[PDB]
């Protein structure tokens, strides 16, 4: 029964080792969870950045392309998707100049560029400058007012 | 034997703490597994997007380059690899205009652009517009029919 | 009581299995923590590299664009942010040639290009060459000295 | 003592639950380690691919830029670093045509393009075609032999 008691004691000490290692597991996996959280945030960051750059290069290439009387191409949205396929694809300036106002706002949202709710006068120009309609004729043309 | 009994009980309570911490490990590592699943999905997303943009810029640069009677360069596939090295590299328009139909379909698949199985007439033009053959002569040239 | 003793021993052996598996958990999660550390370092690396390339392409595109008397666009910083919005956006060369010295240093820091604290004479030219002011007139123009 | 015995057995069964959950931890963290291994491989893949594309676009842009008698820019290596800063930066064709042979080999390695150890005659041309020296004069010029 003595040996039972000492054995008992060692057991409890064994319990303590077990317990502290279990705590080791607890905190280590806590740090792992936090690290994975922050990596996920980092990856979200990188996704936003790649999509941004995509929009940028598509635009700037339409820009040069416009100098040769060549049609422009579609442009992705600040989040990556192709625009709402009900929303008319864009090819030249009068296409814009004929668009509806709500669609103009939709677009302006699609390119992440902020406008004023009252100054219609700058919507068309700023949208042009967003997609890349930049040629000399693109400057000399005059936008029409809405209905 | 009394002390044995109370000791026994404490052991059992100790068991309960052990058990609930073990459950802590279980669910925390479950969330970690799910988070890693997600992250993997996110990274797949980012890979697709980077490859996409790669194709886009290669094309658009061949586009400008075509304006100066300069040869075009090879173009990656929507998934990144170089094309099937048995598939003839592309340098100018007649190269396409001499290609076999099955190879045309192969290409059209390689650039992720959908065509119609019956309208051969638009394959060549749409492939051109995919790689970047855009010059004025590129418009004035007439494609030949297949064999 | 015999059976108690042998049973006791078995449990001790059972304890050893438990212990070694716990060590298995310990070292495996250690390696996981290290692997996540190094992945985080890798991702930081990739972020720096993507931002770098972003700056590069923005610049080089302003470069071509300058050949056609077309205005330049803003440029990101070596770390990604848009410049200090109090810091005047840049459109052409005289804009620089009118800037204050401390702002020049700020910029030069923003583009990660090193200069000399005494040789003011090369600041303006090197900043130009950093953003892309490259045209023939951009070479023939003479910078003004500071106040 | 009866109750001691039954209690003892339940404990043993409790041990079995503990053991199988521990195995649950073992294999689940094994899969996690493998998944992280493979993600690391995937990320290495993505790094190589982004650097590749970087080299590609830098080159192709020097290509167009060459058509206007404009100086070329430095080019990254297949692994991302800037070249050995003791290795002379490249600006035009005669710069190459004056280079040492070992430096030529160094370069050819820097751009991941394979050459023949005996045919010196194609080194210079292929290096040109690697960086982008593409203009009509770039074709009409004749390379000089080594010392």
């Amino acid at each position: 029964m003595g040996e039972w008691k000492k054995a008992r004691e060692e057991d409890k000490e064994w319990r303590k080792s077990t317990d502290e290692r279990l705590e080791n597991l607890l905190n280590i996996v806590r740090e792992i969870l936090d690290v994975q959280r922050d990596m996920r945030n980092d990856l979200s960051n990188l996704t936003r950045k790649v999509d941004r750059m995509d929009m940028r290069l598509s635009r700037n290439n339409n820009m040069i392309m416009r100098s040769f009387r060549q049609p422009i191409t579609e442009v992705p949205f600040f989040n990556g998707d192709i625009p709402d396929p009900n929303l008319p694809r864009i090819t030249r300036i009068e296409d814009i100049d004929s668009l509806s106002e709500e669609n103009c706002t939709r677009y302006l949202k699609g390119y992440g560029v902020s406008y004023d709710e009252n100054d219609q006068s700058l919507w068309k120009r700023q949208l042009a400058k967003a997609v890349g309609l930049t040629a000399a004729y693109d400057a000399s043309y005059t936008f029409s007012p809405f209905s």
